């Protein structure tokens, strides 16, 4: 029985129920202000809608809801029927009797009962409701979107009042439309509607060239609140677009207050020239290198450790398995290995470490390539450096030059130390492995 | 998983009176209603009548009255002075600084329009634009409301901003009628080159026409049907219109500090989220595995917003409540089980301050078995299961601890199934807490051993 | 000879040559627009603004300035009449030459002569950039000051410039202002220039009803001209008091939020509705302590140790000289008590201390008086409170209940035992001067 | 004293070709300019003209002329890989990736109309048109200028905006001319209402006549002189007054960012400065005292700016140049003085890693005569004397340490005499300091004692 929300069969369903939701949107305010009594083919299609909402005032029994209190999805059908019953199935229920049907009860009712079915707008505030949670979709432009339905809703339903307020005076001339036009009844409706759509623009962004306008004090009341309400409209899309700007531009203005800074130090400090260019060098890396290094390194520092150790084994452990300088090795120490080391990104061209510098530390090449350096071997992908530096405790035998943008997983030596004092006979596998690439 | 979880943490992120007496807040309310009858009133006399009639006479000596009444009224409420924070009952200083300060503008402003047209018939409008000095009880409301936290600060400022813009519609509107109006020939005028014979109309005609002009103009549509014929006229919307640019920012200036404001929490959560999003996609993680390290990390930030909050509400604080309020805290929180019963003053300090709360997402597992006891953990609410299950885990219940303070592997894996709040205690930690006075952790073991 | 800067004599004559240049900045436009030839009054007026300025061409000789290479203030004339002589003494010089001379080298010079005179308004940005700097002025509101000025100039302006191109024209038909006005020549000098200020704020407010419009070809060039800078000039106006609006709203947000943290900290943690109160009480006396209390530690704790230690034996020093617990002390030891004491603020009826409680603090009232409590006696300003305790050891003897917004000094005993450890010998004066309170 | 300090605080506060290559930058800027000329050139053709026509034709030709040049120099100019952030050289790969993208966009861009007009004759505005796919290039230039330090971005975001809207309002005038010319009777066009034969006017009229509309418009003044008259025009200016409420809040809100953006940090310093004035104001303090302590409270400002810009500058950057940087640093700052003659490696990086920085005012004393040797200092850069005087203090040079390391209390008192900066060490910390390797620490003495 119960379908759960989150089924991808009904967000489809709901989803098309929205399109039919637009559709209501606007015949619904033109229903009202251009016609007189349901007429083909827009008769037959709305009962064709009508058709539609009707099987989901049906569908929509047999569907759970999640229980928000305690944070599971009901699936009782006494609950949910009982909550449907008090959640505004009567509303839902009335916007779909069809207008033939509602016009039998008084002839008027036509246009002030399809006026009724703009309860269906419900659905697109959930929508944006929806989107406005789901990452895979820009919250501020998602604002910006549901900014633009608003507008261009507020023309359409001002253009159909206007014209409402012309066409039912007892004259014709002394309104807005027929001070212009000669007869504008007996003009084609596309002609009578673009005309007032091209009025309610006009004045929504205040161009107001004054061709079309109140003529007589019922024009101008309405005039008077449109006004208002385009006000605090106009007051609200500006609001909202300025905050779509300063979030969207924020990455270049915090990118070039890194480079001022590290600027004014290397001036501060009067660094020298070839250092300087190195510093500006790797945090341009840093910002170019966002959806990988930064993000990676941004988001594993705040990690619950038991999940960064599983996303460490995931990541690199299959880099573990090519060196041999840990071969056979107790499978706990290799786990504390990858969960010790850093990563790191270079520019090509780099020194990593120099010859004769101090052992403090040593690296794995997850990918890229460098040379011991004159020139004397290639390091590869899955590959390791300084480490007989670590052992030795002695100066560094080579120069490492990256040849390529380049990634390295990092260690320093005092953890090192920590690390074999930990596991301790295994690191009789450590000194062996060693030895046997000493020899 | 994770969406609706994450979803859930964005949702979330002798004779003297009082003058708090509710009777007399209920009297202040009552009179800021006559106040806004009072701001359409005035100008509309101003601008359109020359002289008292009904029913506009009457009902302003009705208005009058209430605020004579509140003339006299004000001798008997009590302030407090800020040296002091004391409500002042003396009625001398009562009397004294309401005399020093706004009784003669108050009183002017409740004379009877009908006795001061007795001094000269000319004094009419303007002596009723006199009235507006009413005005400062609704800067002062609007003052309260915006630093009372039961009221919804958006809505308090929209509501200025609606105020101000229609009362400088309304007074805009009439001071032009009243160029027009006063002026030698009808015709010459603003309304009078369009309505032939204005002065014949209604009153609600005019008025309509008036106001249409003034939001026509301030909103700068300016359709340009009604515009300045003569030089008043063009030194009058000369110095409307530069009003209106002022006034124009201001709003716009409003509307984004209220929309940024609004914001700012969201999108400080939503790049934490996004920044992990982008991280997974880009390393192409499981979707079984990224959906868990989504989980937590919308949990962390739930733990830790609520750590900075209990921080910055008790170091801004005296030492006294302070103390009273940590006091409590610790009093209180921890004894959930009676493997606490009994536990020393300091053992319990040592302990609860040291406890470290994190929330915990629905059907996962805190702890498992034959695992080495590095940690136990209080349920402060929330669900779970010691797990085939062998039984069910409350609120004010605990996990693991009787692997920790006699060393053993864990002896069950425990699963929560509702999002679940716990303190956790780290062993490395609590064999640092024990080490204080042992004893006591020696009867806390006791109380364990069976 | 040499007069600084920053002499008040000399800020004056500044002072009022910048409403020379408000003359100058209304006066010459005008002119350019609006008349043909020097005439009475304004001739002579203009001579008379002349003449300031030429004695200012003069008095800026003998002039200092601050070098900010070496924050000195240069007296030396060889450099002031140097420096001045290459910064613009020329402009200056020409923008001073009366009309009547500089019209006989050519009788057409008239209006774009006087247009050089503008060359003055550096001096009013020079006041503003003034005023921006100095902290008896709000800088937000110099800011609206700075942009009503621009906004009011360039309105002027456009009247000015609008209304030379319908002046110069062959025919005053085909012209903005002799389409509407039969013969706008032969009309008052006061009636065509409100007209063109009116078409010109009609414009830059961009209400424009239309009666006042471009005709002709060089009207157009000239708004379309306008009309773009209209729309920076706004976007600059609502970027600017946005930024006053959202500074100046601050302290009522951060007073909300401070107060929001508090109630969600008492909901989530269940406190008790007595202590609750408590708390909100104390915050919102600290956001209404804002003048004393507030900016008081907000600066007191980033102060250097020195000034900071001066300012504690300026402001408590002669409070600490009514406390007979410490009569005859070293004066050293005073001095380390007052650098040593925290200041706090307490509602009316509130505890700061109980009895039986712990003797963790001791605390001097500053002002404000409190019962020791049923009760049994008062204490007064300069007055002691808690010491017996933190002395003895044992807890305390009595409450002590605030009756009026209060000022303590605080000390922690941890501090006043090491304290105690210093000047061991004055500890004898401590403990005598106890003892004789004791009697 | 006091206020010019804070005044200045506060303005304080085989045969490829590279693509860095400077003759290639300068020929990808010369062909800027032609994408300007074709920005402006074909909307013109689209709206007013039917025909290609001298100058205009052979104009565009040479312009054409330039482009296929560019179509032909690209195979031969590499280009960097995300990849590697190596520069591609290999023939192959530059001619595929150019082929793969963008080449047949640009070889449409550039045939001759005179040519493609041979294959319709109704093709020649539409076809030129076309040419503003050379607008990318704009694009990829701004992209450039945003992120070089070189170039103010204010200045470089005005210039966009500009752009923006200039060829917004250069577009809809050619397109609403169009719409007119196009039409069955030119009395019932929007132009035809008000020049009854404007066709027979010249193409300067027509053109400003447009733009005039287009700004109006997009300007939202609106005077109505001009406006649409059959439903055409109505249905254009319906899209195009949307639009402009679009690019309208888009200008604000950049302008708005700008602001906040150049503010913030002079708003920070304010801040802090206000707070100790209201302090000083409110308390009373002698101005004597005040100016005393709002000096020291701009320059403390001052000094910790620059110690987060060298925090956040290095504790980004990888360990190998963040060592490199340290390095140089501990080896440059220090050995500014002969007393440090022969100081050990280790002594050395203890000392200079734990001295702190400051700036000190004009004409004050940083240490007095007969005090107890607490701190000692290094003068980085400024001046002051020994003090009646005995000598002056140079940059690099000392004061206190004579009592410091052999305890006395100071010999003399000493006073700027320019803003001065300073390294601070303290006694206590430095006898922690000179507790490591104390032999190297006697050797120190040694170069004191005579
Ligand atoms: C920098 C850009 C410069 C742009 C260019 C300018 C060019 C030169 C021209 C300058 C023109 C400037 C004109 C003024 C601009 C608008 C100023 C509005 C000020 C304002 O609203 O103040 C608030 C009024 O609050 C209140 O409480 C008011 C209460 C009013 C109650 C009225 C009740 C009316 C009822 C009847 C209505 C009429 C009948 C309708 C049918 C005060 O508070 P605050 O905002 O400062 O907040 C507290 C701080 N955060
Ligand atoms: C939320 C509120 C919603 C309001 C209500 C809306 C109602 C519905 C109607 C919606 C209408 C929307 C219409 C669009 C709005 C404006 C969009 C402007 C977009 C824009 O400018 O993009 C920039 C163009 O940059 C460029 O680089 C462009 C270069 C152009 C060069 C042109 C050269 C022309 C030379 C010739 C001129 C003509 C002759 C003049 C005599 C891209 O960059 P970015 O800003 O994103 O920056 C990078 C990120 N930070
Ligand atoms: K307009
Ligand atoms: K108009
Ligand atoms: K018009
Ligand atoms: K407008
Ligand atoms: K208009």
């Amino acid at each position: 029985f119960v379908v759960s929300p989150y089924d991808h069969k009904y967000r489809i369903w709901e989803a098309f129920l929205v399109v039919l939701v637009v559709y209501t949107a606007w015949v619904s305010p033109f229903e009202f202000g251009f016609l007189r009594k349901p007429r083909p083919p827009l008769s037959i299609t709305d009962n064709i809608v009508n058709a539609f909402f009707a099987i989901d005032i049906i569908m929509t029994f047999f569907v759970g809801y999640l229980d928000k209190s305690t944070y599971l999805i009901v699936d009782d059908r006494k609950q949910i029927a009982f909550k449907y019953l008090r959640s505004w199935f009567l509303l839902d229920l009335v916007s779909t009797i069809p207008s033939e049907a509602a016009m039998r009860i008084s002839s008027q009712s036509y246009g002030l009962f399809n006026m009724l079915r703009l309860w269906r707008l419900r659905r697109v505030g959930a929508l944006f409701a929806r989107l406005e949670k789901d990452r895979n979709f820009n919250y501020f432009w998602v604002r910006c979107a549901k900014l633009v339905c608003v507008t261009l809703f507020a023309v359409h339903c001002a253009a159909c009042f206007y014209y409402l307020i012309a066409a039912r005076n007892s004259n014709p001339a002394k309104t807005w439309i027929g001070a212009n036009v000669a007869n504008f009844l007996e003009e084609s409706l596309w002609m009578r509607y673009v005309t007032s759509m091209y009025w309610s623009i006009t004045t929504l962004t205040t161009v107001g060239y004054g061709d079309l306008h109140p003529v007589n004090t019922k024009e101008m009341i309405f005039d008077i609140f449109y006004m208002l309400f385009n006000l605090g409209l106009t007051a609200y899309l500006i609001g909202n677009m300025t905050n779509l700007v300063v979030h969207g531009t924020s990455r270049t203005r915090n990118f070039r207050d890194t480079i001022q800074a590290a600027s004014n130090f290397a001036h501060r400090n009067h660094l020298p020239p070839r250092l300087q260019d190195q510093m500006l060098a790797h945090l341009c890396l840093k910002y170019r290198t966002d959806s990988e290094g930064l993000q990676q390194q941004e988001t594993l520092d705040a990690l619950p450790k038991a999940i960064r150790s599983s996303i460490s084994h995931f990541l690199f452990y299959s880099l573990m398995d090519k060196v041999y300088l840990f071969r056979g090795v107790s499978n706990d120490l290799l786990f504390q290995l990858v969960s010790e080391m850093k990563a790191e990104y270079f520019p090509p061209k780099e020194d990593v470490i120099l010859q004769n510098e101090a052992p403090t530390d040593f690296y794995i090449l997850v990918n890229g390539t460098a040379d011991l350096v004159s020139i004397v071997r290639e390091v590869k992908a899955g590959d390791i450096i300084g480490e007989i530096g670590v052992l030795c405790y002695r100066p560094q035998l080579f120069t490492v030059r990256t040849k390529r943008l380049c990634q390295l997983l990092r260690m320093n030596r005092t953890t090192f130390l920590n690390i074999i004092q930990a596991n301790v006979g295994d690191g009789t596998i450590i000194m062996n492995n060693l030895l046997q690439h000493l020899k």
